[PDB]
């Protein structure tokens, strides 16, 4: 195939073809399907010496997974495009591949035609007849110590729709059917000691027709606020490549991250500085918090075991994003080695972010003023995980903070509950019969720096008070305060929690170079307090299976291929052996100070519903920001003209 | 005095005028100055009845602070505006008050005249002749032990200009006169033992002019973005009262807290429910960490010191706050009882807000699909304190939710370094023999709620796992977990601080209620992660003069005239003392479960000083807010018409 524009552009369309058809031939007399082809991303060390040194061109290589009928597991592997090659592969007979939409479309008609399952409806309050109203979610099983990674299982949340168009949610069933995902077969059923016939209710819908009927009428279509850039938009896209306000990236896609944004930097008049190698979301985990059985296999690691890019939306135009966008599509393999595409995966744009700064002298009563507004670049996909919506937005500002933003919305996932049984302490009655489970949403931001280049390390900075008493003379009225840096100088030292106490942040920092004015080296700040404990005990499933989440902060060696931090193959992993983020921490002596190293942080929130959520819920918002700090020598937003700027000469001429 | 539109309107300028008249008649003979003059708000009881119960038309009062020549302290009272009389007053020998914009405009020329500063200027390396090119930030003097409140004094934070048009904060002087308000005399000045000359470098400077010196040329401008509502708002305004989106409130002002929000309910399709009688900001407090003397005097309470009121910004027209504005002028005395304006001292006006909710349905790839997007009303102020800005942002949001938003600008207070000095641990080299002290920001929130009525709660929320172990039958995969709820019996009970451990959050709500869902109270629970312990130690300045800003959350009983938590009269006051929030503590015992309650909040940052903070820094942001939870029974937005709308039968029709 041709190449690429730029080594770090996701695969083409034409380039997934060329990928399956070289992988079916080598394979040839075998009935295999695809789960995955993607690129493989050259090393770090090849990218920098080709964009920096002159070096040589990386090989254009594509990473595939596929499943072959009969055989249990997976086989991966590297194909060479330049080659049409297949150079590197292996069968991993004992993991369990992520689920693609076509993996899991398939689960519904299987368990509306399995006739244990139709009895358990019937059981349930559902005529035999009307299997058509039934519907599932179907998950990862997750984790189940009945089949270990055996078989290729999914469990089916199964919920009932009296109509269509109704938000099933209202209506979970109470069993839960255990699915062959390649034999498409129900093979197990759980059922409750404790029936729960399904709920007589009416359904808890929410498009405007249902709401006409419940609350009498819509609200009239407010007066609009429009937006409109009549001269253009001020970033400039050269393929996948931004340049904006000093910024330029590259902007990356895959099936797992959705986002990536590589090779970092900011434009500093005329020394163009490295900021960060690479930067994206890396996995995550859905804890629930019931303890009833089978609720324990309910902790979705979206990432590993769905794929931001795979379930992305299309964003359609004008309503997701608002004002003058500029779009990219995404590219997969289906199961049949062809490509697939998603329209408008990405959108590209830049908003009023109020102001940037201001100040005024109160001596002319603030006719000296000088005003200047922020703009912000915002790189943006939406990703929907059955009931869940997970909007990102990767945000770059004026002073050169780069930001990740997130709002969750969608659906409450949902179980059934008895008219007379209580939901608490575990979740919530938002509607009758319908239980909501406490959950957490965590999330594994991966920053691998490159903090104005190579070389650099971390360390946790904490706010305290001198620890001179009131009255020395050292601290004569108690007023003294200093930031306590610590400096990680093993991996086993950045295995560290953000605290309140201390108001904790981290420093990405090159020890190599010195701020000339504040002496201390340039590094990016992270700033970010929604950090929850993990809430799951040690050794449990949930921690075991996400052993990142356990702390705010993980810092490791780089080596290549470290992106995810569960494991390569997520779904149905016990969470027993040294791999992912516990291969990469290892017995926790290796250096990261001052060399290559990949800095994972843990965020995001805890979850308690109530009827505000249902039966769709309000966007909730998460955010971290990472803050140059000695960095530059000023304030870089200087030279941005301002929307008003008078100064005491010009204000004495005017008066 | 024709009688305002509503209760909580503030004084207009005729009301001002007749209250100084009033006062000046009563002191008839006797030199006074009007320091505040002011409306005194009715009592809580009388309004509602008022409002609610067609109860008795409260009585239009004026709360005045003056001062008399010759005499220490002030005298302060009550004006009955009907019938132009004095009806309460009470000289306060011992207290000073806060400062006003005249009471500081003062400072400049005393120092400038005085030959004890002229010859200090001179050993400085700054010519007698050149006294002009001095300048100084007038602060209250904080505190000092050497004269308590026996004068009405002032600190001279000196600097110099080489040009008008400079920024002064590169160049700070070494010493610090001391200044009798009232007198207009230098009575003192604070020398250091180690002598530092005035910087011989260039200003740091941020105008366009200066810009283009200094980097070569500014950005060109950028390509607008152009926001218009060619069919108006959406809200509407009678007098200060505000609707928009079902809330409706009163929209006050005062000299000192500056924007204060009342009587805000929110309008449940038709059934009116109180959420808030009053919120505003009550005080806030910048304590500095250099033990080094005087700089134990930085420690500023902006809002008790000089007053978000009188320090607010006219605003700007159209750059400040973009869109479609709708403005509200202050009102204030002077100090001859002449009534002064502020034009353009809040803005308000709606803005997008991105995603209000979205949910898609994976089985026909999200064809299946409902977006709608979120507007925010913005009731917003900017005020300088001096060096600094503070932009203040209320939010009011249509998922019911209520944010408050702090954008933190201006300029970094400065001290002098010597060539070879170090700042460190104490301060920031932020540009050549300028020193930047670390420094908190802390403000205090006040809350007087009335959450779906009277009678209400406050309780400190924590998420917990469940106490049972891993492997229990109670917890069998060690996934539990809960949110543990402690409602305050007593005001000790309530004196709680942010936890990282457990995510703390805050409930307010009302006991006596229950919802039909969920069986919880409703409730609008305090979201807020921003929450910095004090770092200056017990029995310190800072904490003594600031007993609500070493916890989180304070909650005490309502009683009538319990606004400012450090004292009504904050300059040099010492902290000891029942006054404030120490009084409304008292020993801690008082009731403050269903009944009337006030929830004090302390909030804000520390600063480290950073290069990129100089010369002028880029907003910092800060942000709390009060959401919902269990007050509806389902998503309050539900009845806003989608930006998109597509449903299963209509896709499917769609083909
Ligand atoms: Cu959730
Ligand atoms: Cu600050």
């Amino acid at each position: 195939p041709a190449r690429p524009a730029h080594p770090l552009d996701p695969l083409s369309t034409a380039e997934i073809k060329a990928a399956t058809n070289t992988v079916k031939s080598y394979f040839a007399g075998k009935k295999i399907s695809f789960n995955t082809v993607t690129l493989r991303e050259p090393a770090r060390k090849a990218y920098i010496q080709w964009k920096e040194q002159g070096g040589p061109l990386p090989p254009r290589l594509a990473y595939y997974v596929i499943l072959e009928a009969g055989k249990p597991g997976v086989k991966e592997g590297l194909v060479d495009l330049a080659s049409l090659s297949v150079i590197e592969t292996r069968a991993l007979e004992t993991v369990q591949p992520i689920l693609t939409v076509e993996d899991l479309c398939s689960t519904e008609e299987v368990i509306r035609n399995d006739p244990a399952v139709i009895e358990q409806c019937v059981l349930s309050g559902i005529p035999a007849n009307e299997m058509h109203k039934v519907y599932c979610d179907p998950w990862t099983i997750g984790y189940d110590e009945r089949w270990g990674t055996g078989k290729r299982l999914q469990q089916a949340l199964v919920y009932y729709r009296s109509d269509e168009d109704d938000s099933q949610y209202s209506h979970p069933l109470d069993f839960c059917p255990i699915v062959d995902t390649e034999e498409k077969k129900v093979i197990f059923i759980d059922i409750p000691n404790r029936r729960r016939k399904v709920s007589k209710h009416k359904h808890a819908n929410f498009y405007p027709k249902h709401m006409i009927e419940k609350v009498g009428a819509m609200r009239p279509e407010a007066p609009p606020i429009n937006v409109t850039q009549p001269e253009g938009v001020s970033f400039k896209m050269t393929g996948n490549v931004m340049e904006w306000s000093n910024f330029k990236f590259h902007i990356g896609f895959n099936y797992r991250e959705g986002i990536v944004l590589s090779d970092v930097s900011y434009n500093d008049h005329g020394n163009v500085r490295p900021i960060f190698h690479r930067i994206s979301l890396s996995e995550m985990i859905v804890p629930y918090g019931s303890p009833e059985f089978p609720h324990q296999r309910k902790h979705a690691l979206d990432i590993g075991e769905y794929g931001a890019g795979y379930m992305t939306n299309p964003l359609s135009l004008g309503c997701d994003c608002k004002g003058v966008i500029h779009y990219l599509d995404a590219h997969f393999s289906d199961r049949a080695g062809d490509p697939i595409t998603v329209k408008n995966a990405v959108c590209i744009h830049e908003e009023d972010d109020g102001l940037l700064f201001k100040h005024s002298d109160f001596r002319d009563n603030f006719a000296t003023s000088l005003v200047t507004r922020a703009t912000k670049l915002v790189v943006s996909q939406i990703f929907t995980a059955a009931n869940y919506e997970y909007c990102l937005y990767w945000v770059f500002m004026q002073d050169g903070a780069i930001r990740l933003d997130i709002r969750l919305t969608g659906i409450l996932n949902t179980y059934i509950l008895g008219d007379d049984e209580e939901a608490g302490p575990w979740g919530t009655r938002v509607y009758p019969n319908v239980n909501a489970h406490n959950h957490q949403h965590l999330f594994s931001l991966r920053i691998d720096p490159r903090i104005d280049g190579d070389g650099n390390s971390a360390a946790a900075c904490d706010a305290k008070s001198s620890p001179y008493p009131l009255g020395s003379p050292e601290n004569m009225y108690g007023n003294a305060f200093y930031s306590e840096k610590t400096t990680f100088k093993t991996v086993k030292d950045s295995l560290t929690n953000y605290e309140s106490a201390t108001g904790r942040s981290w420093d990405i920092f090159n020890p190599n170079k010195v701020n000339p004015y504040s002496g201390k080296p340039p590094s990016y700040k992270l700033v970010s307090t929604q950090c929850p404990p993990l809430l799951a005990k040690e050794g449990s499933l949930v921690a075991k299976r996400a052993p990142w989440a356990s702390h705010s902060v993980n810092v490791v060696p780089y080596k290549d291929n470290r992106l995810y931090p569960s494991g390569d193959h997520v779904p149905q992993w016990s969470g027993d052996g040294v791999r992912g983020m516990r291969e990469w921490i290892g017995d926790g002596s290796e250096n990261i100070d001052n060399t290559d190293i990949l800095f994972f942080h843990t965020f995001g929130i805890t979850h308690f519903p109530a009827p505000e959520d249902f039966p769709l819920m309000p966007a909730e918002p998460i955010t971290l920001m990472l803050r140059p700090r000695h960095f530059f020598t000023e304030n870089p937003g200087l030279d941005i003209q301002p929307s008003y700027a008078m100064t005491t000469s010009e204000a004495k001429r005017a008066v």
